[PDB]
């Protein structure tokens, strides 16, 4: 009565691992029926309690500084892989402020930049890639597990860091990054380092890129012009100086910017990966936003106007498909908090242990049968001319709050919430809209893919973000043949 029910392991240190590994939505309903919504499982020593539903994502989301800490779950995941210094390698109150930060480069003004080059980028893609060769080819099979990380590694590093070092990229050490890429697998939770090659060459790596964003930012500051608001390289030369008056040092930037590149390429990777294949399950969803696009440009040339970010704003579709593939494949399964004091549930009589790891899952909600009516039928109709990320889209006080890097609901107690809430709520949620949408504008404009006498490919949770099995291809044909 005191509390959560831990239930059976399959292998004991290894716990319910593969059952919740395998499948964790699946896994999650199974307790629920006959636990209710808070039980514990046990997970490589760890063991694990959860909490479903709406209420689950208040009593974690809404959790005290005191009660709970995410910098403890998620060290070792990140710290080996971005660097030291930053992002839940310090104090909760110097992430708090590496956001405020970074929020500067994430707005109105930057994003009507960021779409124009976002767009070229694309565009590069599809001529010089082996994958498209648009120029030379009509048909074409294109691996969206190869094409979509390439596309929004290439989008990301344009927008975010600049022209000079998406032009350092055509180079070898466009590998440094495959190699930091493969460090960034949730083997890190338990295995942080060791000696085998994989560990040397993703240290390695992680001290190379580092140093190659600190000569660029110290040229970009000596050279004397850092004065549009170009980037987040820029925003983070003018802003870097804590409450204290501490300052940043250029190092800890440059892992920053690593944090965030590979934080947001991968999460983005996915979802654009998804509805590329569920929109080739379904060519006929494509179809609905090819002609809202081309009706917005108007009567002549295939764009009247190339598409702006405010353009991005009058496409209802093109914002509806992005939030149904982030209800049906929200790219973090899963969300943890580490206890760092016993938790009182309310409205029942369990106490948390301290040291037990605290798990929210939005992505459950979003897929339950008990939230959405046919939860597994990809209809992104079921927005109904609301094509808002996100207000508070549900219950309970929604007043706001300023964790130290700009107001926020209160109200986390939402089913949907693909960005979560909170403290920890992520500050990417309008930039990936932007990134995303024109990717997605960008690919029906030109292309009108399919999905080969088959439906969508079983999604994979054994690694950071949900991805696709290895099978994973659209087949696409040319919207107009002509165009170089
Ligand atoms: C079947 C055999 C069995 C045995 C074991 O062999 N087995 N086999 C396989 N598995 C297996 C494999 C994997 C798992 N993982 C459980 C834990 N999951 C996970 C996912 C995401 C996580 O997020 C980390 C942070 C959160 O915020 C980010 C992300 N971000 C938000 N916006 C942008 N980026 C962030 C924030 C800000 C930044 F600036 C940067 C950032 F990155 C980073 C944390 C954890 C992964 C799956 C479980 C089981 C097994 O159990
Ligand atoms: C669809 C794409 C994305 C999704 C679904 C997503 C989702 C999330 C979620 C759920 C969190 C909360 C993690 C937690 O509570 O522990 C989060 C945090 C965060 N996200 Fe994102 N994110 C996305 C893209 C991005 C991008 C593009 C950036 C940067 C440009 C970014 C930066 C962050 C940051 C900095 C945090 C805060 C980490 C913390 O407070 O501990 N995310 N994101």
């Amino acid at each position: 009565k005191k509390t959560p029910p831990l239930v059976f392991y399959w292998i004991p240190w290894f716990g319910s691992a593969a059952s919740y590994g395998q499948q964790p939505y699946e896994f999650f309903e199974s307790c629920r029926q006959k636990y209710g919504d808070v039980f514990s499982f046990m997970l490589l020593g760890k063991i694990m309690t959860v909490y479903l539903g709406p209420k689950g994502h208040e009593f974690v989301f809404n959790a005290k500084l005191s009660d709970v800490s995410a910098e403890e779950a998620y060290k070792h995941l990140t710290t080996p892989v971005f660097g030291t210094g930053v992002i839940y390698d310090c104090p909760n109150s110097r992430l708090m402020e590496q956001k405020k930060f970074a929020k500067f480069a994430l707005t109105t003004d930057s994003f009507k930049r960021y779409v124009p080059k976002i767009r070229e980028e694309i565009l590069n893609y599809f001529v010089t890639d082996e994958s498209f060769k648009l120029k030379e080819k009509t048909h074409g099979v294109a691996n969206v597990m190869k094409t979509q990380p390439e596309i929004t590694i290439f989008t990301a590093s344009r927008s975010l860091f600049g022209d000079e070092m998406r032009r350092i990229f055509d180079r070898s050490f466009a590998q440094l990054y495959s190699d930091l890429d493969k460090g960034f697998t949730p083997i890190n939770f338990v295995f942080p380092n060791l000696p085998l090659p994989h560990y040397w060459r993703r240290d390695a790596a992680q001290k190379k890129i580092s140093a190659t964003y600190m000569k660029e930012i110290k040229l970009r500051r000596e050279r004397g012009d850092i004065d549009p608001n170009r980037d987040l390289i820029d925003s983070l030369l003018i802003h870097s100086t804590y409450k204290d008056g501490v300052k940043m040092t250029d190092q800890e930037i440059a892992n920053l910017l690593i944090g965030i590149l590979m934080g947001g390429q991968h999460t983005s990777a996915s979802t654009s990966a998804w509805f590329l294949l569920h929109l080739g399950e379904k060519p006929h969803l494509q179809d609905v936003i090819y002609q809202e696009v081309v009706e917005l440009l108007k009567e002549k040339g295939g764009d009247l106007n190339d598409l702006t970010y405010e353009d991005l704003q009058k496409l209802p579709s093109v914002n509806n498909t992005i939030k149904e593939t982030l209800r049906m494949h929200m790219p973090l399964h899963s969300i943890f908090r580490k206890v760092t004091n016993p938790l009182r549930i309310p409205e029942t009589n369990y106490i948390v242990p301290k040291g037990h790891y605290v798990l929210v899952s939005p992505g459950y909600a979003h897929t339950s049968e008990r939230y959405f009516d046919n939860p597994e039928d990809f209809d992104p109709t079921r927005w109904d001319t609301a094509a808002a990320k996100a207000n508070s889209v549900s219950f309970n006080s929604s007043d706001e709050v300023d964790y130290g890097f700009g107001k926020v609901s209160k109200g986390v107690s939402s089913p949907y919430l693909p960005f979560g809430g909170g403290r920890h709520r992520c500050i990417g949620e309008q930039f990936a809209y932007v990134q995303l949408g024109t990717i997605l504008t960008t690919f029906v404009y030109n292309l009108r893919w399919t999905i080969d006498g088959y439906k969508v490919p079983d999604p994979d949770y054994s690694s950071m973000v949900v991805l696709p099995t290895e099978p994973a291809e659209i087949i696409w044909e040319k919207r107009e043949t002509c165009m170089f």
